[PDB]
């Protein structure tokens, strides 16, 4: 049995995509959630939406309460966590529009706390140094790309996500350096969200929409509206592949992270 | 109609720049400025003046309230704000004693507020997303450029400064790999000063004045002792650019900041 | 005469290398050590060991009070700080078990103060820009270099080490970013441990011993497992170094370091 969290970006968290709803805020150790969860099915899957920035988009980046977030849908019973999120394009061959089933990140950020384990709570304590060698669960993204290749979607098998702390966009002069990094799409909230899920032993795969080329003419307005004449594209792919992971079996792939998770910290 | 702010870095602050002077201390809802405003002219243009690291230089890069030097200087009316700060150089073309109207940067600090939107302040609600594409207003370097040429000064037209977060100086391994990336100078104050003009819809520019080679040798004294020699320099740009500003117009200039800077802002 | 701190990493700090051991708790304006001091000898030299992480390993890297560990080593007297270090090798000759008298290093970490003068400590007033062109005492360096030739250890002459925040591992990404940075070896401690001491006007080196490669497969499991295999040789190395260190003259060595730091310093 498996249930799959969903956490919602920027214009792409929209709660009709489940049926049989139903709200429910809660608290977990590290505070309240961005927004209440939102429960309900895809099929015969049971889900857990959350909306990363508040339901009214309130929260930026920076603030976004990504340890009480990921907290929340483990709480919740959450095998999975499938999310979405707004990019820059770094690769002329990424043309907004595209979705990128992301492998790899580049951490830009600065003031975020990226562990549960920060010695001041019960529920995690000792010293966590999880490993990041593959951020990204393959199962999960594999599913994605085969359900993007049936749904006809231009779609990216891999790329690596650099996440800036924001809010401000990067300068011409930073967008140019990300592209020597090799990094191929940027974002503000792949980063610690993706580190969090792996210390929950928790499988986490991103659709990253791209919905500009950043820099190398970004604008919020030209972001929106990207995601407004593609948002469609990202529920259709959650609403085909959520299905298909909840006809496999993931009995091993979850006692494995769960080991990694086990194994990765230190106690007194 | 134009009002020029002036943020002086550190050894380049002298109040004397301003005719019919005049103290003003002030509040904003960031907190307290660096240090009082000093209010007077050049020629027939209104200016502001302000000490970046206070008269008596006590506040480290790090400390310095960019948002409440910024907020003042457009609480005060001002449309435009130019700078000066030292920097470290990491070309050899760029001696020390030269200036350079920097156009790009590229951030390495970490502890900074970078934006007014924080959601914790009614005269700045909701999240900001500012393009940073172009940081510093090319019209006005554009005057500085030309100002300098007619004043017979070694200066760069164009560079890219990277921005350490401080207070200690690069390592040569950081020092190396900064020109690899594409900067030019560096210092520990234009980020995010120049974000935040950004925000306020300010014609921002900076003066930057190479005092020293950085390491690929620099140090405190070594770093003063340049500034003393060459400060005039900046005094003389400045007194020579600033009429030429306030003798064109910067209506649709100021048009076109203003809009950028509302058109980022995304409401609840 | 001179006084040998030592600051043991992660396995790497046993107070049995001292004879005449003596525990002492300090404090500093700074707030508390990591842990009790042991002061003893090593043959004639006074020395003063520090567990980095608190005896028991209960202290991630971005927590550690790297202010009041250096400050009460400098407090207690001692004139230089060795210490010893776990770390990812990101070059091939480079193997597990392999010692590196590290050089260098590049800031990657974002939440840490890296400075005694922060503006809110008496013992400590002014701003200082403490210069990092050579973060590690070349002639410190250069006996341990010679003492691990003499034990037959396989040891690299120079490196330079990337610290990371942690308390993650790094992404693929962002290991083979470092090496194209140019990179040697990757820990999460270094910074601003190293910086501090330059500000104390303390000679400080680093005995860094590979434990994994990186991702370019470590684990928690994996470091501590060669940590374990490797420990004695970082104990020989400084059991041999410091009756060495302790046989020469510093008079001037420190007193340069002096006059650096205090030249560092702007006062009000
Ligand atoms: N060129 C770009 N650079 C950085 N972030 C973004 C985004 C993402 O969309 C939002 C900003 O518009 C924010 O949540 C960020 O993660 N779209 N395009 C971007
Ligand atoms: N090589 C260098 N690296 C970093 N900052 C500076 C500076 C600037 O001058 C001050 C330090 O001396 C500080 O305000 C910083 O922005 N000059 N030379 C520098
Ligand atoms: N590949 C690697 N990356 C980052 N840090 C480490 C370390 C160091 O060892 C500890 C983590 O296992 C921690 O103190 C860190 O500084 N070993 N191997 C590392």
């Amino acid at each position: 049995a498996v249930k799959i969290g969903i956490i919602g970006g920027t214009g792409l968290d929209d709660p009709e995509i489940l049926e049989g709803r139903t709200e429910k805020y809660v608290d977990t150790p590290f505070g309240k959630p961005s927004d209440a969860l939102i429960l309900g099915k895809i099929k015969n899957v049971d889900c857990v939406l959350l909306a990363r920035h508040g339901r009214q988009h309130t929260i930026m980046p920076s603030k976004v309460n990504y340890q009480a977030n990921i907290w929340a849908l483990k709480e919740e019973g959450c095998t999975h966590v499938i999310v979405t999120t707004a990019c820059g394009s770094l690769r002329e061959e990424i043309q907004p529009g595209d979705i990128v089933i992301i492998d790899q990140f580049i951490d830009r950020t600065t003031m975020r706390p990226q562990s549960f384990y920060d010695g001041s709570h019960s529920c995690a304590r000792g010293v966590c140094h999880i490993p990041m060698a593959e951020p990204f669960c393959p199962k999960t993204r594999e599913v994605l790309i085969e359900t993007a290749k049936k749904l006809g979607l231009r779609c990216h098998s891999k790329g690596t996500m650099v996440t800036i702390e924001g809010p401000r966009f990067s300068s011409r002069a930073e967008s140019f350096m990300f592209r020597t990094w090799g990094a191929d799409v940027i974002n503000m909230t792949t980063v610690p969200e993706v580190v969090l899920a792996k210390e929950a032993g928790i499988c986490y795969a991103s659709i990253a929409m791209a919905t500009d080329y950043d820099c190398w003419a970004v604008s919020v307005d030209r972001v929106l509206k990207t995601l407004k004449e593609n948002a469609n594209k990202a529920k259709s792919l959650l609403l085909t592949t959520i299905p298909q992971i909840g006809s496999t079996e993931w009995s091993e792939t979850l006692h494995n992270l769960k080991n990694m998770a086990q194994f990765s910290v230190l106690l007194p």
